[PDB]
């Protein structure tokens, strides 16, 4: 019914939610990310990245590794379901994704891989 979802990132390092449901009646869902901070992208910045709980550290490590042009996103990384753009103050970026892309038997993760924030950046995304 609702196929979206309003997600806030903050200078505090905490997104307004961490644990997002996906209505399987939905054929799209979409992620709608906004950054309330002061502070800019380089050193405050967030995404909203989504993979399958076990890739999760692998995505951020990598990511993290990759640098801030790249959006702290290893290029073509396979395990990246979707993304949004990275953001920094007073900015907002939004993904949809099909649905269909989530399958029963899985548990999924989403996380900011700006570097070090994923230890409060992050939560759970289930199909309902
Ligand atoms: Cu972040």
């Amino acid at each position: 019914a609702e196929c979206s979802v309003d997600i806030q990132g903050n200078d505090q390092m905490q997104f307004n939610t961490n644990a997002i449901t996906v209505d399987k009646s939905c054929k799209q869902f979409t992620i709608n990310l906004s950054h309330p901070g002061n502070l800019p992208k380089n050193v405050m910045g967030h995404n909203w990245v989504l993979s399958t709980a076990a890739d999760m550290q692998g995505v951020v490590t990598d990511g993290m590794a990759s640098g801030l042009d790249k959006d702290y996103l290893k290029p073509d990384d396979s395990r990246v379901i979707a993304h949004t753009k990275l953001i920094g103050s007073g900015e907002k970026d939004s993904i949809t994704f099909d649905v269909s892309k989530l399958k029963e038997g899985e548990q999924f993760m989403f996380f900011c891989t700006f570097p070090g924030h994923s230890a409060l950046m992050k939560g759970t995304l289930t199909l309902k």
